[PDB]
């Protein structure tokens, strides 16, 4: 908090000041042209690729490194495959033009000088919640120093970051200092609990993004949140073991129970191409419009997700706190407002569609294709 604390937010906040209803609306809007994705192999990265694809008419430069694969151009095709049905082969080389390199060495952009990028859209970050090295700061921190710095070669240039609602961690640790506080798409410093690393590396992330925005660059933060199975049909990422969300969920699932605590507990079900729809959508909003908070604003409950389990006949049971306390041994948030980015969505004609229980089951489903419940 060195790092943290030391650090003179006027300019920022000013330029947060801006991010308004009212700016929105009489906002001239930019346009994507090509884009430079970063991240595309991830789960998010790569339904961002299909969105693109699908409903724009630029270019999209994909940096990736060809790993075990003889070409970058084959990973990427491999990774599609994983994901789409449709074979995308054809638009490598016209539309997909896949790029060796890797965000954390800078030198790996030097090769894009000569190519026209109107927007970079970063998704490539680490997200481990428990490190213990720190290079989740270079992939978080410096791989977005490094492109801000590609985008700064130039004066037309836009740099969309995927960051995390998570920054808004906490109520303050320091009421006396941050009166009537609010948590909402103009606020990013209030003293928050940064002391996860994860955390703090998207927080810092950010500074940098809006920091390049004082000196004259156009940026956009997407805050997202629990990034869930498609909504069209179910699928999910490909590492499906690594969330820690619906790793609590089979716990529940395990146990045969929970306290009503768990049962109360709302999520957001951001469903991974809504996401990258909204991503999209956003990127093309007026200049001051530059922080957003992107998840799927019809929370649902835990009572809500075992609902749907128990048509599988797992039997889960809301026991009491009492009743749960036993089982288990035997082996702010509401605060957080959405709603800016919520009318901006809708004002372009995107609404997310709900968590039902026919959603819920196509979620399932395709978990169980892995004994994921078994």
């Amino acid at each position: 908090d060195d790092i943290i604390k030391n650090y003179n937010y006027g300019e920022i906040n000013e330029l947060l000041q801006e991010n308004t209803w009212e700016n929105f609306f009489d906002g001239e809007n930019l346009e994507l042209g090509n884009v430079l994705l970063t991240g595309a192999t991830g789960f998010l990265g790569i339904h961002i690729l299909y969105e693109f694809i699908k409903s724009e008419e630029g270019k999209i430069y994909c940096m990736l490194r060809k790993g075990k694969f003889d070409s970058c151009q084959e990973r990427l095709i491999d990774v599609m495959n994983d994901y789409f049905d449709e074979d995308f082969t054809d638009l490598v080389g016209s539309r997909i033009i896949p790029i060796e390199g890797d965000i954390t060495e800078i030198d790996d952009f030097k090769q894009l000088e000569d190519e026209p990028i109107d927007t970079v859209i970063n998704s490539a970050a680490l997200v481990k919640h428990y490190t213990a090295d720190d290079y989740i700061f270079r992939v978080n921190v410096d791989g977005v120093i490094n492109g801000l710095k590609f985008a700064q070669t130039r004066n037309n240039i836009k740099y969309v970051q995927i960051s995390t609602i998570s920054v808004l961690s906490s109520y303050s640790l320091n009421e006396e200092a941050y009166p009537n506080q609010e948590y909402d798409e103009r606020t990013l410093y209030y003293e928050q609990d940064l002391e996860n690393k994860y955390v703090c590396s998207k927080f810092l992330a950010e500074r940098a993004v809006l920091q390049a925005a004082t000196k004259g660059l156009p940026v956009k933060i997407i805050r997202v949140g629990n990034l869930m199975s498609r909504y069209s049909d179910g699928v999910f990422q490909k590492n499906y073991d690594t969330n820690a969300f619906l790793n609590n969920i089979k716990t529940i699932k395990k146990l045969g129970a929970m306290n009503p605590a768990m049962a109360s507990e709302k999520v957001d079900m951001s469903q991974i191409d809504y996401v990258a729809k909204g991503i999209l959508a956003l990127s093309k909003t007026p200049e001051k419009s530059r922080v957003f908070h992107c998840m799927n604003n019809h929370y649902i409950s835990h009572r809500d997700i075992v609902d749907a389990l128990n048509t599988y006949g797992y039997g889960i049971e809301e026991v009491d706190f009492e009743e749960f306390k036993q089982i288990y041994e035997q082996n702010f948030e509401e605060n957080v407002e959405i709603e800016q980015t919520v009318d901006i969505l809708h004002s372009l004609g995107f609404d997310w569609p709900e968590a039902d229980e026919e959603y819920l089951k196509r979620l399932f489903d395709y978990l169980n294709k892995f004994d994921y419940f078994e």
